[PDB]
This record gives structure tokens, C-alpha cells and sequence, in this order.
């Protein structure tokens, strides 16, 4: 490479990682945002929170490979799993699976943050800063503030809890 | 006819049916718009949704008839049935009606198709792809959703739920 | 399902295979996209032609999921295979592999065309007519006007031809 | 010094140098403008090019000491060497000069983040990742994509090339 610099193979491989890790995820929130718009679970604030986030997990994979191609790393595609389940449930349900992935995302995110700090690599210590970590904070502290508020909702007439959620928080 | 060309009898008879049909259904659809007028049932948006479904189905019937004449057929209006109950029930049953008589039109939709097909017909098998089968799915669609809906809020609070579907779904 | 009519499950089964090839078509092109922007390829009009025909792909799948969901039909996603290179080689040799990947996604479509027609679904034939067979045959055609192109430059001056073909093209 | 706090004296010293390199660089691209500049070179985009870059470095150098004087430090002026040719040669011989002073900056960058590490210094660390690291790498990118394209463009018509590469990207 004529400008490869300071750029390890580890790093450059766990950034591979990292965008299957992320279309992964796109794949599963792709998945939930269909199945809230099946006529039988029929929830659309539900179907539009998932398809928003299947597009900015997107957006996170194309960040990463636009990083990897600035530091003169080789993108190396990986097939993608498909998502965990066919079926979600309720919106519970759902939501809690999302926040167990995101937990998994911040995660892989800290390892390799905590890789760059092991290999001296400032440039992708910042990038994952300014462009992934609080960014993912932001996003499971709105799905724990959701996980509350639909869990307040169930009491004993769960129906009408998923509906009201649907209407008057994801609207 | 100094117009007519490729245009069947037995499809020019089955478009006359089918426009019965439509109109039939914009019927059915006055009396459930002004069933949910009632001052004992009252639910402004049941009210507003069977009624531009009465315009929709009028509109419907109206593309047929030009349709009919555009092919140099004649159009022949028959009786038209009294729909098929004088009081509806709940939102839920007024929407089980709904899509049981969406279902027949759809399946006149479909008849019709496969007559034109038979007959080596492509205007009028354009014209019903373009103006009613996607029209229909859609619709059918809708109403399965809404079915959905409106079960999920019936729970044991059944007043409650018809309110909450009429107030933020079909406001 | 209340809403199924006319939905054979033939046809529900070849929408999902469908929509696995679409995803692994604008998966394909993430990966042709992020090939010419690696700084010892830097070709940028053939990264955003790659990367537009990404996005396109990816509205396939996702108008071909919201169909499945109106026709009463139930979305089942597969593995996503990685793209068959790593290395894409020239534009010339990128563009032969994009005409190969769209004459295999058109089979597909006339392949769930011809299933449709043996199970009477003019739904699911006006369909794929309406949103997939023109925009494919359109996209095949310019990409055999591209490689028309490409090829003329080639001459004895490879490089020069493909910097043109991208500064005076792909703009 | 009434302001000064976590601010060793090494990198106080080590920011001095920083500027001493960065107006370097300025004085280095100013004489690369001008040579491309010359009736008998004349290279109007490499001319603009390169101009651009004097004004970018000076304006490192300038954060620099405003960050020097945030912290307390004395901004200490050292003599500016010369830059190291009278003549540039081609424009691939002075992009390939670009790209080895910009990895020399690049390293000092790295070098003097590693000592501010090594100080426990995190607005050093900060200032120098916001402001600075993220620079280089892109356009150590872009100083790699060019050179890949003036490559490309040199085949047996090397005056042809240098053209078209002006005309085309540098426009
Ligand atoms: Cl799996
Ligand atoms: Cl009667
Ligand atoms: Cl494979
Ligand atoms: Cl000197």
C-alpha cells in the first residue's frame, strides 16, 4: 500500500468484522421492520422504528468501509447470517431482542476500540468515537427509556398497551 | 358497432355484472357510513372511512361504464340490491363485512381477468391490472390491519378499545 | 391468513427466493462500489455507478417484501452469500460481471412471471411488469452501452481509455 | 505561568517542532506552485493543487501555536529550511514528493500523540485527533488516488497523460 501508515492487519481484519457484524444487524432490522407490517401483527410505528435502524446500520457498515479504504485496508466480504428468528413476537419481545444486538454491537465496538488502544492507533480510536460509540449509547438508552414504557403498558390488557405505545410513542 | 373490435359479448355481459357489483358495494358502504352517524353508535372516523369507501366504489363502477363505452360495449344497469343488513354491530363486525365483500369484488376482479384472458382480451386485462387489482390488494390489506387492530383492543374493555381504534387509527 | 386470495404458495416461496437474490445483488455492489474507491483503483465514477446500483437493488427486495405483505404471504430470509470476487479487476472486467448478475436477476423475474401465468396471479404479473421487467431491460441496455464503450477505449492504451471512460462518462 | 496546567515542558517542545514542520510543508507547496506555474511546465490545476496545500499547511501551523499559547506554552521560532528540490519534474514526481512529505507529517502527528499518551495529556491527545489526524489520512487518501490515476495515464503517451489528468481531475 503507498499510503497504508500506522494501520495494523489486526485492526484491518476486526474492521471487517465489524461491518458483517453491523449488515448483520441491518439484515435483522430489515426483518423486524416486515414482520411489524405483516396484516396479522400490523403495528406501524413499530415497522418504521426497525426500518430506521436497518438503515442507519447500513449507514455504520459503509462508515466502517470508507474508513477501511482511507487507511489503504482491504475490504474482505464475509457471507451474512440470517436474522436470529423469522417470527418476533411482541413488541416486547422485539425490543428486547434489539437492545440484546445492540448491546453485542457496543461491544464489538469496545473490543476494537480497546484493540486500536493496544496497537497505539489514534485515527481509529477517534473515528469510533465520534462516529460509533456515543451514537450507540444514545440508541440503547432510548431502547431501555422503550423497554420501560412498554413494560409499564402490559399490566393485564396487553392488546391495548401495544396498540397505545404504537400510537402515542413510535407515531 | 362502427368501434367495436377484440371485445367479447361474454366480456362486454360480465362488465355490466361487474358494475352492479361496485355499485352494489358503494351501497353497502352508504349504510355503513350513516350506521356510524347513528347518535347510539357515533364513531366519527367508522363514519368517515365507510363513506369514502362508498366514493371509492362509485368511482370504480364510474371507470367500468367509461371503459364499456371506450370498447363500444353497452352498458345495461339492473335492480341493485339492498345491502345486506339494516345495522351493522361493532367496528368490528362493520370491518369483517367490509372484507368479506372486498373478498367477492376481488374475486369478480379475478374472474373477470381470466374471462379476458380466455377471450384474448389485453385491454381489458391491462385495464384491470392498472385501475382495480392493486387497487383491491391494497385495500384488502388495509382492512386486514385494521381487523388486526381492532382485536388486539377488544380485550376485555371492549367500549374502551372501539373508542382508542376510532380516535388514533381512523382519525 | 384473512387477507390470502389468489396466493399460491409456489408463487409466495419464489417471492422470498426473489428477494434473496436482490439482497445478494446489492450486496454484490457494495462490494464492486467499495473496490474502485480503494486508493490503488480510484475510479470514483464507477464507485458511484456500483454503489447507486447497491441502492437500486435494495429497493427491489424491499418492493418485493412489501408485496409478500400484501398479498397475505410471510417473509423468510436466507443466508446472504458474499459476492463471488474479493478483486473485481478493470471496469471492463467489473461491468462484464454486472450484465452476467442483471441477465440472472431478469431469468428470475421471467422465471416468477411464468409461474404466475401457470397459477392465474395477474397481480403478481402486473407487478414484476410494472416495477421490475422495464427497469431491468433499461439497466441491461445501458450497461451493454457501457461495455460497448469501455471496449472502443481499450485500443493499445488501457488506462488512458478507462480514466476517460470514467471522467467522460460515469461524471 | 498563570494559565499552564498538565502541559510538560516535552510537549511544549515537541509542538514548536510541530509548527517548525508544518510551515516546512507550506514553504515546500509554495514552491511546488510555482514551479507547475512556469511557461515551460504550465500544469494550472497542479499549479492550484498545490498553492491549496501552502494555505492548508499554514493553517496547521497557525492551530498549532493558538493551541501552543491555549496551554500556556512559549511559541519558539526556528529557522525554515529551503525545501529539498529547485525543480519538481513531472507531476507524478511531485505527487510522489507530496505524499512523503505528508507521511513525514503524519508520523510527527503519530509521534507527538504518543508522547502526549505518554504524558496523560487529553486535550493534547484531543486537539490533535479533531483538528489534525483525520486530515492527513484523507488527504494521504487522495494524494494515493491521484497518483493511482496519473499512473494509469502515463502507458507510452506521458505528455497526453499529464494533460488529461490537469484538464480532467485537477479542473
Ligand atoms: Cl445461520
Ligand atoms: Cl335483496
Ligand atoms: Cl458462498
Ligand atoms: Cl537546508
Amino acid at each position: 500500500s503507498q499510503i497504508r501508515q500506522n494501520y495494523s492487519t489486526e485492526v484491518e481484519a476486526a474492521v471487517n468484522r465489524l461491518v458483517n457484524l453491523y449488515l448483520r444487524a441491518s439484515y435483522t432490522y430489515l426483518s423486524l421492520g416486515f414482520y411489524f407490517d405483516r396484516d396479522d401483527v400490523a403495528l406501524e410505528g413499530v415497522c418504521h422504528f426497525f426500518c430506521e435502524l436497518a438503515c442507519e446500520k447500513c449507514e455504520g457498515a459503509c462508515r466502517l468501509l470508507k474508513m477501511q479504504n482511507q487507511r489503504g485496508g482491504r475490504a474482505l466480504f464475509q457471507d451474512l447470517q440470517k436474522p436470529s428468528q423469522d417470527e418476533w413476537g411482541t413488541t416486547l419481545d422485539a425490543m428486547k431482542a434489539a437492545i440484546v444486538l445492540e448491546k453485542s454491537l457496543n461491544q464489538a465496538l469496545l473490543d476494537l476500540h480497546a484493540l486500536g488502544s493496544a496497537q497505539a492507533d489514534p485515527h481509529l480510536c477517534d473515528f469510533l468515537e465520534s462516529h460509533f460509540l456515543d451514537e450507540e449509547v444514545k440508541l440503547i438508552k432510548k431502547m431501555g427509556d422503550h423497554l420501560t414504557n412498554i413494560q409499564r403498558l402490559v399490566g393485564s390488557q396487553a392488546g391495548l398497551g401495544e396498540y397505545l405505545f404504537e400510537r402515542l410513542t413510535l407515531k
